[PDB]
């Protein structure tokens, strides 16, 4: 599949808000990535123990991580599909080291819609959350296309 320049153009404009805090919003992606599918925790060896959302929330380090993982994506969505070299190391890692399905990346996906929808009701009408769904579906096919590549069902 492919988005047109409108599509990523809608795309990039909620991510223009995002990038405003993307602290706050990463922390607020991975705590509802936890709180919906809980499973999704243990493949953190770092943050398994955390037990409460305040205790999330409170935590420094997932703060930071939420910031490496924010930053990635939002580089390879500053692509436009054009993501082969950003995509490479994170694939191999995700597969080999983390070992993480493609349904966990699906989940990862309905979480960003979901804070996307709850913070930028502005920037984020059907349209626009479509267009985010098609990008983050691009994503998931290339990666799971990967993931056969180097040997990993997902
Ligand atoms: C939008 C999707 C995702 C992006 C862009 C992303 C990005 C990253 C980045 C940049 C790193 C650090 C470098 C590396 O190890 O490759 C990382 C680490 C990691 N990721 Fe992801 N990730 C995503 C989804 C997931 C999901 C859904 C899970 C688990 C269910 C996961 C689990 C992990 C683990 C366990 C680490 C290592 C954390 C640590 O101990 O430091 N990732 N991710």
């Amino acid at each position: 599949m492919v988005l047109s320049e409108g599509e990523w153009q809608l795309v990039l404009h909620v991510w223009a808000k995002v990038e405003a805090d993307v602290a706050g919003h990463g922390q607020d992606i991975l705590i509802r990535l936890f709180k919906s599918h809980p499973e999704t925790l243990e493949k953190f060896d770092r943050f398994k123990h955390l037990k409460t959302e305040a205790e999330m929330k409170a935590s420094e380090d997932l703060k930071k991580h939420t910031v490496t993982v924010l930053t990635a994506l939002g580089a390879i969505l500053k692509k436009k599909g054009h993501h082969e070299a950003e995509l490479k190391p994170l694939a191999q890692s995700h597969a080999t080291k983390h070992k993480i399905p493609i349904k966990y990346l699906e989940f990862i996906s309905e979480a960003i819609i979901h804070v996307l929808h709850s913070r930028h009701p502005g920037d984020f009408g059907a349209d626009a959350q479509g267009a985010m769904n098609k990008a983050l579906e691009l994503f998931r096919k290339d990666i799971a296309a990967k993931y056969k590549e180097l040997g990993y069902q997902g």
